[PDB]
């Protein structure tokens, strides 16, 4: 044997991964040593690796390429071989990258409800799959609109694990969401997932159809179950439709636009519903035909007939029928060496045929026998090879181009057979091994080994006692096993068996490229190479367990976990549902295999390995010398360097190796948690919810540091309650009204049984059953019992209604079998809130008062007068004790008032105290992380929603794009901008709102112009002059000088100019009158350091203010004074609470400090708009609210006592029941209320102790007069007037036509308060059909309340209408009430009255 040096190594190097290898010396007698010197591109990184030699025998080696600065390098390749016989050395490129971690997700569902929150977890790890700690430096979620939600920080997972709770908001907008996580090595990985509000189908049709069909066939069974919610289908008649479509269906757009079909119908009794057996003799066609359809429509006759016509489209012709596919054919075929084609026989729809009798094409070699199918229509053959270049191989089943009119479409009626031409080896030596590939996919842990079949023809003349054989096994781009066998021949070998086992685990790719290779003394090498396919196994084998089948209401439900001894689990507890909507995310089990990038070599991937041209051999092209000119032209061969290439790595031989010629339903999320295996599992307590319906599939994934990653399947832990039923109750009730309560039990047990009802009576409403008898009724497996109470509410407020049903113990009745103890759950008790209003609107009134007993005693007296209109026991007088000034704000930001928070505005006043009150707590330095993290979790869900209002020109309109509106409104702009300033300290904000904002409303000014507006100004009526270009700009100037930004800045520099040129102007202009404008002046003075201004705009105020008991408050130029014999209404103006809070805040910003004369000015305000502040955190009008609580927060700021500890409240009725409480440092934020039943003003309270203490006092009562003075109108009726018809008492028309008296009252943007009569739900889509009608944008419903947001006023009359539907038959006497006022000042409202059309 001549000397000959091999070496393989895979030419996918990684950078942190050590690059295993192996070499080999075949035949040279002298030892060596051999030398890998890796030099780099461009540059110069050379690592070489020097290591001994074996004269016959190989070994392992491993390497670890440094860490290349480039991403993917095409780096050359040089291996050294130091022989003293001779030198040997070949260059060649391989292609190195920086390896990026395996960055599988999660959020378990692609798909939300509006309300929920994201529970996202990521998980990291290299090519091995055991985790990996890395700090990943960037995470965040995309909007369709590609704007920032959130984001993370550079954090560090532990373990490859860590989880990340994100909240959702009520109304974001559903285009899709997608998740983007940016690894440190550049590239990102994505993962969609939508939110939407889906759909609550009443009932779906669920059928099982032929999604294809035989060409030649008869019948089609199609069986049609209407399946409601959960499978109990109670359908009625259906009336299927099976509609046909010919070629050009409908194409022909003349004299027809149809396709010619037929319908069915049917009718549906049990759970076999509808078995419609379809006769195909006139169906779409045996020519010109494309697809058929089948539309489904379902309809039911004992409830609602409403008819869902469903199109299931599942429904395909195939016209090519009997199709013959290779599933395993040798691609490269051996002369010699017979190779084993193995064909497959199925029908088109994928069913195979067995016992069916076939006919090979031999095409070459004459192999031409009559094999037949197997049970799988499986046939397998050989062919014996002693042959020349190549051979063909078809199959014969049909032979047949029959009947059909045309045959200008490729065979079709017939069975396109299937071809295939395999390829001769390049055999140098006229010999070669031969390795059986495999079919079925490769089992993990359970050996498998593999025959190997080998011929030698002479060609091993010197190699003598030992046939050195090799292999090596492929997979995850590097090598994984080496090994040898050797083989015992003097002689030349013919085909024999040369079985080697591989010991398959987890360790190899989902795709398993196997080699195998001979070296022969002659200097060529023979070999093979297979691929095969591995199941997805991982290295941990986890267990997930319960106790299956328990109580709906059983919280109990230990899981037990077992997996890799100290290894972390990530719990995944989610309903079936969820899995019904989408297959997972790779079922986070299966295709994290496919998730590894480049997982199966193909053979030099990318074009960069271009140099196997190095000889091209091929220029003595000329014709082979003889008898006939036979020029070698083509070698369509696989050469032993072509087999490793198609392996992917590169090969390195002394001798000649290569060719030498060249040239769906609700989610409902549930557990989620982080378990860790204590060495040998784990288990964990898991509330089972209280949603019974569903059913619950339990995965999880569990990573240990050394081990691998895991699951273990998926586990379902089922409930079901044999009496649970649903009671059918008002939302709203009247405390006049009385209703009739329904109640239905349904069964869900095999088990018949006698379930008996009982109501469980309360002082605050009296229940009278409809029927006289009291024992149980006979209710069997899967029946229903309707019962039903005659309800008559007494008290007022929320009454929490429960009712008990089990069924009676040893009762032998109706059914022959009386199992009344099925399981451990019996007694089902079920408990259902309901609200109770009184006759008439409430009035909401407010008494606070501050009081500083200040080392001493203070006291006040408490009035309160009922008018006459005031109903029955309607008074609820509560008094809460708050230490802080801002303590009911602190407490209910969310609930801060009525007026729901639908356009941008009122979502702003949602948003932004939010924001304040943590800056105050920030500064009080009692954040008490807990309300802060409250406080986190609703400002982060305010911040959404905002989107919903920018359209692409960056402003934050009241509506934006939505609705078609390309409008622009500054003053939010500026509004939401001043907001974001503080938020972005917190919930990080995303720069580019702030900074496209403000490019926008900065690109619109003029030179002294400043920031001329587009948008209209909201409610005219505060600003009773013009006072345009001076309102809002010096507004503007304070929102975008709130952010961080000096006069230095631009637009600021060029503001400023206008705002002290206005009002150096109104100094001489209209004699006051411009109140509102010196306020915004006044604070702005106040930020920019103009002090020297800004003290002698305060000295005008001053006089220009109303003094009322030591309390000074501006008042409004124009003087409204609509309210008229109340003393209570005095808490509805909106102007007088900006210019006070206005200038109050501008007293407290003092750049230097606030001065003691400052404070002694806000002590006067702070009494005025504490005694203006409604209770419950209210104040009516809304950003007008924001502006004060921030006023109030930076009051609170400077205002700050410690050392307030002692303090005693002691609030005693002037009747019998007094009440104490106290406030220290701790709690002061705590809110401490009670509630003081007394309608009169017989409440005297008195605070003693240290400090001050603020005393919340309101209550509401119940009126409801008539003919009163308006400035709107309210034009309410009914459709029809008086009803006959008995479908009018379930659904009618309401008009509501609504005009504006005096449009000097200035009030522009409105809504109607449209209260349903105790029975309602109103329908959604006859309210959505508002919007698309002007001066109506958005109209939003939700608990009775319907809502209409009225854009701006008319003189004229508009007139809205929609449709109601009566759910439970509410009719004793109630005409309820409809209100209607304005955002922005709440004194103007118009309360009249629409009565149900028939009572």
């Amino acid at each position: 044997g001549k000397p000959q040096y091999m070496v393989l190594v895979p030419s996918l190097l990684h950078t942190e991964t050590t690059e295993k290898g192996c070499v080999l010396l075949s035949y040279l007698n002298e030892t060596v040593t051999v030398s890998a010197s890796l030099e780099s591109v461009r540059g110069n990184r050379s690592l070489f690796t020097d290591l001994e030699a074996e004269n016959d025998v190989l070994h392992c080696v491993a390497f670890a390429v440094p860490k290349s600065s480039s991403n993917e390098e095409v780096m050359f390749l040089t291996v050294q071989v130091k022989g003293p016989t001779q030198e040997f050395k070949k260059r060649t490129t391989v292609m190195v990258k920086n390896e990026d971690s395996l960055v599988f997700v999660q959020t378990d569902k692609s798909i939300y409800k509006p309300g929920q929150t994201v529970k996202f977890r990521v998980v990291s790890m290299d090519e091995n799959f055991h985790p990996l700690n890395e700090l990943i430096p960037l995470v965040y979620i995309q909007d369709p609109k590609g704007n920032r939600i959130a984001q993370w920080q550079s954090f560090q997972l532990e373990g490859g694990l860590k989880q990340f709770s994100f909240p959702l908001s009520s109304e974001p907008f559903q285009g899709s969401y997608k998740v983007v996580v940016q690894k440190k090595s550049g590239g990102r990985t994505e993962h969609p997932f939508t939110v939407e509000e889906f759909v609550l189908p009443k009932f779906e049709v669920q059928v099982t159809v032929p999604k294809i069909i035989t060409i030649l066939e008869e019948e089609m069974n199609v069986s049609v179950c209407g399946l409601y919610t959960y499978g109990k289908p109670v359908p009625g008649h259906v009336t299927v439709s099976i509609c046909r479509k010919y070629s050009d269906a409908s194409d022909c757009h003349g004299e027809d636009s149809q396709a010619f079909c037929e319908k069915f119908s049917g009718q549906l009794n049990s759970h076999g519903c509808f078995y419609q057996q379809v006769k195909t003799k006139v169906f779409q066609l045996k020519r010109k035909e494309y697809e058929m359809k089948l539309h489904t429509e379902a309809q039911i006759q004992e409830e609602g007939t409403v008819v869902e016509l469903t199109g299931r489209q599942s429904s395909e012709i195939t016209r090519t029928i009997t199709k013959l596919s290779f599933v395993k054919v040798d691609s490269h075929f051996r002369q010699g060496i017979p190779f084993f084609g193995q064909v497959r026989l199925v029908d088109g729809k994928g069913v195979p045929i067995p016992n069916k009798v076939i006919f090979i094409r031999g095409n070459e070699a004459n192999y031409y026998s009559n094999a037949t199918t197997d049970e799988h229509g499986l046939v397998q053959f050989s062919i014996n090879t002693t042959n020349v270049m190549g051979t063909s191989l078809t199959v014969r089943v049909n032979y047949k181009d029959r009947s059909p009119c045309y045959g200008y479409q490729w065979v079709s009626e017939e069975h396109e057979e299937a071809h295939h031409t395999a390829y001769l080896v390049f055999s140098p030596s006229k010999s070669f091994v031969h390795l059986e590939p495999m079919s079925h996919e490769l089992p993990c842990g359970h050996t498998q080994t593999v025959q190997a079949h080998y011929i030698l023809n002479g060609g091993t003349l010197l190699g003598l006692k030992k046939l050195s054989f090799y292999y090596l096994i492929m997979a995850k781009g590097g090598i994984v096993r080496t090994g040898t066998h050797g083989l015992l021949v003097k002689q030349e070998d013919m085909k024999g068996h040369f079985s080697i086992s591989i010991p398959v685990k987890s360790d190899i790719a989902p795709v398993a490229r196997l080699l195998i290779y001979a070296v022969l003394p002659t200097g060529d090498v023979i070999g093979d190479s297979a691929k095969y396919d591995v199941e997805n196994c991982l290295a941990n084998k986890v267990d997930l367990s319960f106790s299956p089948s328990q109580s709906l209401p059983a919280s109990h439900a230990h899981l037990r976990v077992t997996a890799a001894p100290q290894s972390v689990c990530a719990l995944r507890a989610v309903d079936q549902s969820v899995l019904l909507m989408k297959p997972d995310a790779e079922l986070s089990a299966s295709s994290v295999y496919n998730l590894l990038p480049e997982k199966d070599l193909t053979g030099f991937p990318g074009p960069l390995n271009d140099q196997d041209n190095e000889d091209c051999i091929n220029r003595h092209n000329v014709y082979i010398n003889g008898i006939t000119y036979t020029p070698v032209s083509s070698t369509n061969e696989k050469d032993m360097y072509s087999f490793l290439e198609d392996m992917g790595l590169k090969a390195f031989t002394n001798s000649k190796i290569r060719k030498p010629k060249m040239c769906k339903y609700f989610p409902e999320t549930w557990i989620w948690d982080l378990v860790v295996v204590n060495s040998a599992g784990v288990a964990e307590v898991g509330v089972t919810v209280p949603d019974t319906i569903t059913e619950w599939k339990a995965g999880a994934f569990c990573l240990s540091e050394d081990a691998g990653l895991g699951i273990s399947s998926t586990a379902s832990l089922r409930a079901f309650q044999p009496f649970f039923v649903e009671l059918t109750m008002p939302y709203s009730v009247i405390r006049g009204e009385a209703f009739t309560l329904k109640a239905t039990v349904l069964n869900y047990l095999p088990k018949c049984i006698r379930v008996s009802v009982q109501l469980e009576a309360s002082p605050a409403f009296l229940a009278v059953p409809v029927e006289k008898e009291q024992a149980p009724h006979c209710i069997c497996a899967n029946g229903r019992q309707t019962v039903s109470w005659a309800v008559t509410p007494k008290s007022l407020g929320n009454v929490n209604f429960t009712v008990s049903a089990e069924a009676l113990e040893s009762q032998e009745l109706c059914g022959t079998e009386v199992p009344s103890v099925p399981e451990h759950g019996r007694k089902d008790t079920v408990i259902k809130p309901l609200l109770v209003e009184p006759e008439g609107l409430e009035k909401e009134t407010t008494f606070n008062s501050l009081l500083c007993p200040s080392g001493g005693e203070v006291s006040e007296e408490l009035s309160l007068k009922l008018p006459p209109n005031v109903v029955e026991e309607s008074a609820r007088a509560s008094v809460s004790v708050l230490g802080d000034i801002l303590g009911s704000a602190m407490q209910n930001t969310q609930n801060l008032l009525q007026m729901p928070y639908g356009c941008g505005e009122q979502n702003m006043v949602l948003f932004a105290p939010n924001i304040y009150v943590l800056d105050y707590l920030n500064e009080t330095q009692q954040l008490t992380p807990e309300i802060k993290s409250k406080a986190i979790g609703y400002l982060n869900t305010g911040y959404q929603r905002q989107l919903n209002y920018k359209h692409y020109d960056g402003s934050y309109s009241t509506f934006g794009e939505r609705y078609g509106r390309n409008q622009g409104n500054t003053w939010l702009t500026a509004f939401v901008l001043k907001t974001f300033a503080q938020a972005r300290a917190y919930i990080f904000i995303d720069e580019a709102h702030i900074t496209q904002a403000l490019i926008w409303l900065s690109q619109r000014q003029k030179d002294n112009g400043c920031f001329r507006s587009s948008g209209s100004l909201l409610n005219n009526a505060i600003k009773g002059g013009v006072e345009d270009e001076v309102t809002l700009s010096a507004y503007i100037t304070i929102a975008l000088l709130e952010i961080p930004l000096t006069v230095t800045h631009p637009v600021v520099r060029n503001a400023l100019f206008c705002l002290e040129s206005a009002w150096k102007t109104a100094q001489e202009g209209d004699h006051g009158s411009h109140v509102y404008t010196k306020a915004l002046l006044a604070y702005a003075f106040a930020l920019a350091g103009n002090q020297d201004k800004r003290k002698e705009v305060l000295k005008s105020l001053n006089e220009e203010a109303v003094k009322k008991d030591n309390s000074v408050h501006w008042e409004r130029p124009q003087k409204p004074k609509a309210p008229v014999g109340h003393f209570y209404e005095p808490q509805a103006p909106s102007a007088e609470v900006e210019m006070t809070s206005y200038v109050l805040l501008a007293y407290l910003t003092a750049q230097p400090a606030p001065t003691s004369e400052d404070l002694t000015s806000a002590t006067n305000i702070v009494k005025w708009i504490t005694k203006q502040q409604n209770a419950q955190g209210g104040f009516s009008s809304t950003q007008d609210t924001v502006v004060a609580l921030h006023a109030l927060s930076k009051y609170g700021a400077a205002t700050f006592t410690r050392t307030g500890k002692a303090a005693q409240v002691t609030i005693q009725s002037s009747g019998t029941f007094s009440s104490k409480f106290q406030v220290d440092n701790n709690n002061r934020l705590l809110l401490q209320q009670v509630s003081l039943p007394e309608l009169p003003g017989e409440y005297s309270m008195k605070v003693t102790g240290e400090g001050c203490v603020y005393l919340q006092t309101s209550l509401k009562y119940n009126i409801l007069p008539e003919k009163e003075e308006f400035p709107f109108a309210l034009g309410v009726q009914t459709l029809p007037q008086t009803c006959d018809e008995p479908k009018a008492h379930t659904s009618f028309q309401i008009s509501l036509s609504v005009s504006y008296t005096g449009s000097r009252s200035a009030s522009n943007m409105a809504i109607v308060d449209v209260k349903m009569v105790s029975g309602f739900i109103p329908l959604k889509p006859t309210v959505k059909m508002l919007e698309r009608s002007n001066h109506v944008s958005r109209t939003e419903v939700s608990s009775n309340h319907v809502l209409i947001y009225l854009d701006k006023v008319s003189n004229q009359t508009l007139s809205l209408f929609f449709t109601v539907l009566q759910d439970v038959p509410v009719r004793d006497l109630k005409p309820a009430i409809v209100k209607v006022y304005d955002y922005y000042e709440t004194d103007e409202f118009a309360i009249a009255e629409y009565n149900a059309p028939c009572s």
